[PDB]
RNA sequence: UUAUCGGCGAGACCGGGAUGCACCUCCCGAAGGGUCU
């Protein structure tokens, strides 16, 4: 139980580039600025926060491999459940709201989804 | 941090034509010399 902190730098052997709704207009298309077309700007962490989400999910399907039938062991609720995090069978802890600290067992028995919810 | 979760993405050759060239003397002036078996 310690808060790595991970603080550094990318640097860019290709270029760099993503679409945002807001960000590209018919003007053209542009990266997210955070202000007008003369700030500076800036790469989302959402796709980057996405990019690890899905290398951490086939790292994790990696680890779990395949079943003796040569098919992945997660069905559609379960991939979307470590992919993109929304419970689509209505099955989930939906735990108290108050408690800030709740899902211990979830997290320990998934850390995928402990480390993104 | 008024909660919890969400890669925006996938495709495209920008290329196709061109002589930069045509004229000019850079020359005009000079002793490097004298000394020692």
């Amino acid at each position: 139980m310690r808060t790595l902190n991970f603080n550094g730098k990318i640097s860019t052997l290709e270029p760099l580039t993503v679409t945002v709704k807001n960000a590209v207009s018919t003007s053209g298309h542009r990266l997210p600025r955070n202000g007008g077309f003369n700030a500076a700007p800036y790469f989302p962490g959402t796709s980057i926060r996405g990019t690890l989400r899905h290398a951490a999910h086939k790292v994790i399907v990696d680890r779990v491999g395949l079943n003796a039938d040569g098919k992945s062991p997660f069905d559609l609720a379960e991939h979307f459940m470590l992919a993109q995090g929304v419970d689509i069978n209505g099955e989930a802890e939906t735990f108290a709201p108050g408690e800030i600290n709740a899902g211990a067992e979830l997290r320990s028995k998934n850390p995928l989804i402990s480390l993104f919810g």
